[PDB]
């Protein structure tokens, strides 16, 4: 079943694991990641978007990161599992 | 002339391209874009971020973007050409 997306999943799915592929197609470190997607992401915001409201989607972006950014399952499930 | 940026920028600018190439390859809308970025961001902080400095990294880039992102541009000249 959806995860809990309800936009579409095989679409951002395909989208991922091309974009992914084009990135490791040339192998380059998170730092060297970051540096690329932190300028596309910008400059993507700084002209796909309207120059007033970009500075606020900026900020929910930001928001919407630290909400997606978690680390692992908070719950300690309680699943037998021996090595 | 050169740039500040040249940090890998033959292959930042070649991969951002090819990114971009890829959206409008899919005809993927902005929206859709940021959707597939930020879980893709997302995923590649849990995956090769360390968890002891996940935060450290989600702060700092959102630093950078809120520091790129502000009033469009700072020095404007005259410019003898209106349209």
């Amino acid at each position: 079943m959806p995860q809990i997306s309800r936009y579409s999943d095989e679409q951002v799915e395909q989208l991922l694991a091309e974009l992914l592929n084009v990135l490791e197609k040339h192998k380059a470190p998170t730092d060297l990641s970051l540096m690329v997607l932190g300028n596309m992401v910008t400059n993507l915001i700084n002209t796909s978007i309207a120059p007033a409201q970009r500075q606020a989607i900026a900020n929910s972006f930001a928001r919407a990161l630290q909400s997606s950014i978690n680390e692992d399952k908070a719950h300690l499930e309680h699943h037998h599992h021996h090595h």
